[PDB]
C-alpha cells in the first residue's frame, strides 16, 4: 500500500539538528533557557525566520535581524548578552558541524531500491555566507540518492503550512496515505497526519527505523553492509578529446579537486570503475575514468602497434595536453595496471602519483625475448592464444553475453582456467553456453558492457598483447632508471594469474613503494571489493597525493 | 627559401638559463669560478649529466652523482664545500626561476603563423623530483605553441650529437638549409652549422631576433601586440550532460583549479569565449565553456517555456550537479549575463561568485508589464521584433553568413541600427547583402558560428526573448534579496544596447559590486577587446574567487 518515503533533512538525514545547537549555545553562555529560541521564531509567519525558509531573504540578510531578535529577547527577559556574542559565528559552527546521519540515507537507499519513491522536505535557506560550500556539498552528497529533493526557499512555502503537503503529494504523484513521511518536529507531522499519512516523530534514529521498517515491512535497520554508490552511465559527464586525428579517446567526469585518471583492463571499461567514481569525486577528487584506446566509445584503429605502450604512453600525454592538465594521479588495473608504471617511468612530471590494482611493477629481462619469457608461466599460456589475429576475436565476438558472464566472476565461482587454452584450442571450450549471473554483477550490468563491445569488439582490446617484441625494446630503455615519485601497488589474495607475490621484488624499483593487500579478492578487483578498495586509494590519495 | 624554425629551451624560449644559475651560485657562496660546471659536465659523454639528458636516469637520481662530482671537482682544487651545500636546493631555485621568454614565443608565434614549422628542440631530464609540476606547467604552456617538442630524454640523444639534428631534419620533414636554429650554446649550432642550417647564436633576445628577422624576411621585433591564444574546436575536449531527458548540455572544458563556468549571450556559442578559454587555464582556472540550451551542440527543444530563466536556471544546477561540482564561478555576457545574476539569486551556494559583461542586474518592476517597460526604451525595440514565433527566425536563418557578418562588427563598424526595427520590419532590412568582413573576426571564424546554427538555427535562441512575463513573475520573488556573494560588473563604453548608465544603480542591490570598464569596446566584448577582458577577469578572480 505505501509507495513513497519522506524525510526531514535537519535532525533526520543530517545531524546534530542546528535547534540542537541552539540550546547547546544557551547553556554554554549561561543565557536564558530558550531565549535564543524566541528569537530564532520572533513573529511566527511574518518573523524573519519564515521570511528567510520562503526565500524572501537571504541568509546573510537574516543574520542581522536574529541579533536584533536576540537583542529585543535578552530585554524583556532583563539579562544582558555576553561580550562578542556572534549569530554567524554560533551558526556556522552549527552548520558545519551537522553531517549526514549514515543508518537514515541508507535506510532510504533500501526503500529507493525496493521501488519507492523517495524525497527530502525540508525548510531551509539561501545560503550566502562565505562557508555557504560546505552546506552545498552536504546537500550535493544528498540529493543524488533522492528522487526529489523540495526546499522551502525554493517553492515559497515552509512546513507546517498545509500547502507545501499538497505541493508534496503532488511532486510525488502519490496520495496521502501512500506516504510515509519522517520528520523530527511534532508540529510538521501535524498536517501530514490530517490528510492521512503514515509519519514518523524522528527521536533516536534506531526507532524511527524501527517504525519505518515496521509500516514499510522492509528490513531497513540491521541489514548487511551495502555496496559503495555506483554511477547510471546515462546521469554521467562523458567526455571526449581528439589525440590525434584518426584516434578520439572518451571519458567520464565527476567531482573535483585534483585529477585523478582511472585506467581500466581487459576487457573492461570505464563502467568498471562504478563503485570507486562517485566514493574519489565524494573524497574531494576530479575523476577522470577513461575508456582505453580500443574500447568503449574510444576509437579504435585495427593497426596492432597503434597498441603498443610507447603510442599508448603518449597519447595519455596529448590527453593531459589538450585538457590542460599538467599531472594527474594515475590508476590502473590489469593492462591499465601495465600502462600506468609505464607513465612513471617517461612520465614522470605528469604523473602526480601511481597505483595498480594487481599488476605488478616488473622490469623486461634484457637477455630474454618476452614470448619466451611468456612460455617460462604456464598460468600466462592464454596470451599465446591472443597472438594469432582474429582466433581469439572469433571466440570473444561469437556470444558477448556468454564472454563477459564467463570472465566476471568472483573466485570461488570460476568457470574457466587459463591453463593449455592453447591445447585445448580456446578460453570457452571447458565452459557453459549460459553461465549462471556471477554475485558480483546484475543482468543489467552485464548488457552494458555487452553493448559496448557491440561497437569494436575485441580487435582492439587484443591488440594490447600484440606487442611484446615492441614494448620490450621500448622498457629496456628506462632499466637504468627507478620511479621515486610517490607509488602504490594494491595486491588481491585470490587473483590466480596476477598473482601478489609476483610483486614481491617490487621495492628494488620503486623503494617508497606503499602496499595495499585484499583478502578473498580475485582478478576483477574493483567490482568484487569495491568498499575494501575505495577505504585503500582514498586513504593513499589523501597521504600521497594532495 | 626557409621553411622552419628550430628554438632551444633553456636560454631562448625560457630565461634565465640554469647554467646562470651554476655561475651565480658559485659567485654567491665564493666557489672556484665553473667549478660548478666542471662537475656538471664531469666524464663528457659518459658523465652522469650526459647519461641523464639521454634518459637513462631520472633527475632526482642524478643529483646524488652530481654531489659526487662537486666533491671530487673541489678536491681536486683544493677547496671546502659550504656547511649545508646542496644540489637539490640549487636546481629547484634555478629550475623554478626560469620564465618564458615573451617575445621570443611571441617570435615563434608570429612566424608559426606565417607558415613555418616550428619546433623546440632540447636537453632536458626526466623530472621526478617533488616540485617537478612547475616545470610541467612551463612545458605545457610552450608546446601547444609549436609543432614538435623534441626532448632530449624522450628520444635518447643529445645536443651536440648529430644524430640529434638527423633526427630533427627527420622530424621536420626539411632540408638542412630551410631551417633556423637558434641556441644559446655555440657547441649546438656547430653541426646544425656543417648541415648547411641558418643558426643564430642567441646572447640577448633582441638581436637574436634581428637576425632571424633578417634571415626569413619578417617582422618579429617591435611588431604589434598579438592577440591571446584562441582555440582550435577539434583540439578542445568537448563535454555532454543529459540534464534531463530530452536535453543535453554541451561544454568545452579547459585547465585545472578553480571552476569556472562560461555563459555566452544572444546569438553565440561556447567560442564566443575562444581567447578566455586559454588565458583562465593558464591563470589557473578550470574553465568550463558552455553552448547555451538552443545552441550548438546542446539541445534545442522547440517549446516557449523550456528557454525561461527559471528552467534554464534549474538545468545549470543540474549540470553541476552531474558533473558533480558543488560551485562553479559564473561568468555571463549578454543573455549568459541575466542567467548568471539570476544564478546568485536563485543558487548562491552553488556559485563560488558571479561577473558579468555589458548586462546590468536591473530588479524586476512589480508594478509595470515587462512588456510595457520594453516599448519605454526605444533601443530595445528589436525585442519586440522577436516576440512573434518565426518572423525573427526567418530573416536570421536566411543568411547565416550574412547574418554574423553583419551582426559580430566592432562599434565604429557598424552596419545596423537596432532603432525601429519593427516599423523597418526586419534587422537587415537596410544593410548589405555580402556585408564586408569586420576587423573582429577572420573568415574562418565566421564559417564556424555559421556551421553550428545549421544544426537548430534561432528558434531555441530566440526563445530566450519569449518569456518576458514568466521571467518577471519569477524575478519578482526576489525582490527582497541582495547579492552578496562576490560580484564583478564589466562595462563596455560602446555597446549603444546595453550601454554603462543601466549598470549605475546596481551598487543598491550588490553593495560589495566589483566594477570594470572597457573603453572603446562594443556589444561583442570578448572578441573585441580579449587583451583587456582577460586581465580584468584573471585579477578579479584571484582576488575574489580563491
Ligand atoms: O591479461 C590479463 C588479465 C586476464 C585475466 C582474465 C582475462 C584477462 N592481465 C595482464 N596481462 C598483461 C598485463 S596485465
Ligand atoms: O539582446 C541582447 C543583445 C543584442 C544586441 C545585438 C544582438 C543581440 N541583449 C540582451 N537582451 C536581454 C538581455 S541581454
Ligand atoms: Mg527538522
Ligand atoms: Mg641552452
Amino acid at each position: 500500500t505505501l509507495r513513497a518515503a519522506v524525510f526531514d533533512l535537519d535532525g533526520v538525514l543530517a545531524l546534530p539538528a542546528v535547534f540542537g545547537v541552539l540550546g547547546r549555545t544557551e547553556e554554554a553562555l549561561a543565557l536564558p533557557r530558550g531565549l535564543l529560541n524566541d528569537a530564532f521564531q520572533k513573529g511566527g509567519p511574518e518573523g524573519a525566520t519564515t521570511r528567510l525558509m520562503k526565500g524572501e531573504i537571504t541568509l546573510s540578510q537574516w543574520i542581522p535581524l536574529m541579533e536584533e531578535n536576540c537583542r529585543k529577547c535578552s530585554e524583556t527577559a532583563k539579562v544582558c548578552l555576553p561580550k562578542n556574542f556572534s549569530i554567524k559565528e554560533i551558526f556556522d559552527k552549527a552548520i558545519s558541524a551537522r553531517k549526514i546521519n549514515r543508518p537514515m540515507l541508507q535506510a532510504a537507499l533500501m526503500l529507493r531500491k525496493k521501488g519507492f519513491t523517495t524525497a527530502i522536505l525540508t525548510n531551509t535557506w539561501l545560503d550566502d555566507r562565505a562557508e555557504r560550500d560546505g552546506l552545498a556539498q552536504l546537500m550535493c552528497e544528498l540529493k543524488m540518492h533522492f528522487d526529489f529533493l523540495i526546499e522551502s526557499c525554493q517553492v515559497g512555502m515552509v512546513k507546517p503550512e498545509p500547502q507545501i503537503y499538497k505541493f508534496l503529494l503532488d511532486t510525488l504523484k502519490a496520495s496521502p496515505s501512500e506516504v510515509v513521511f519522517l520528520d523530527d518536529i511534532g508540529a510538521n507531522l501535524k498536517p501530514a497526519r490530517d490528510l492521512g499519512m503514515v509519519t514518523i516523530l524522528v527521536q533516536d534514529t534506531d526507532t524511527a527505523l524501527k517504525e519505518l521498517e515496521k509500516v514499510t515491512g522492509i528490513q531497513l535497520l540491521n541489514t548487511p553492509a551495502p555496496l559503495p554508490t555506483s554511477c547510471n552511465p546515462s546521469d554521467m559527464s562523458h567526455g571526449y578529446v581528439t589525440v590525434k586525428p584518426r584516434v578520439r579517446l572518451h571519458f567520464v567526469e565527476l567531482g573535483s579537486g585534483p585529477a585523478v585518471c582511472l585506467c581500466h583492463g581487459f576487457p573492461e571499461s570505464w563502467y568498471s570503475w562504478r563503485y570507486q567514481i562517485p566514493a574519489l569525486a565524494q573524497a574531494g577528487y576530479r575523476v577522470l575514468a577513461m575508456d582505453m584506446k580500443g574500447y568503449g566509445e574510444s576509437s579504435a584503429p585495427p593497426e596492432i602497434e597503434e597498441y603498443c605502450m610507447e603510442v599508448l604512453c603518449k597519447e595519455m600525454v596529448t590527453f593531459l595536453d589538450k585538457l590542460g592538465l599538467s599531472q594527474a594521479v594515475f590508476i590502473g588495473h590489469d593492462w591499465g595496471g601495465m600502462l600506468v608504471w609505464y607513465m612513471a617511468l617517461f612520465y614522470p612530471e605528469r604523473v602526480r602519483a601511481v597505483a595498480s590494482l594487481n599488476t605488478p611493477f616488473i622490469p623486461a629481462n634484457p637477455n630474454m625475448s618476452p614470448l619466451e619469457s611468456i612460455k617460462a608461466n604456464p598460468v600466462f599460456d592464454y596470451q599465446l592464444y591472443f597472438q594469432e589475429p582474429g582466433v581469439a576475436e572469433a571466440e570473444l565476438e561469437q556470444n558477448l553475453s556468454r564472454t563477459f558472464k564467463s570472465l566476471f566472476r568472483a573466485s570461488d565461482e570460476s568457470v574457466l582456467s587459463m591453463h593449455k587454452v592453447c591445447e585445448a584450442g580456446g578460453l570457452f571450450v571447458n565452459s557453459p553456453e549460459e553461465p549462471s549471473l556471477s554475485r558480483m554483477v546484475t543482468e543489467e550490468e552485464i548488457q552494458f558492457y555487452v553493448q559496448q563491445f557491440k561497437k569494436s569488439g575485441f580487435r582492439g582490446p587484443l591488440n594490447w598483447y600484440r606487442n611484446m617484441e615492441r614494448n620490450w625494446k621500448w622498457a629496456c630503455k628506462s632499466l637504468g632508471r627507478k620511479i621515486l615519485i610517490p607509488a602504490l601497488m594494491v595486491t588481491a589474495e585470490k587473483d590466480f594469474v596476477l598473482v601478489p607475490q609476483m610483486s614481491q621484488h617490487m621495492e628494488d624499483w620503486i623503494p617508497h613503494l606503499k602496499r595495499g593487500h585484499i583478502e578473498d579478492c580475485g582478478h576483477w578487483t574493483q567490482m568484487d571489493k569495491p568498499t575494501e578498495v575505495n577505504q585503500i586509494l582514498i586513504k593513499w590519495l589523501d597521504s600521497d597525493a594532495r
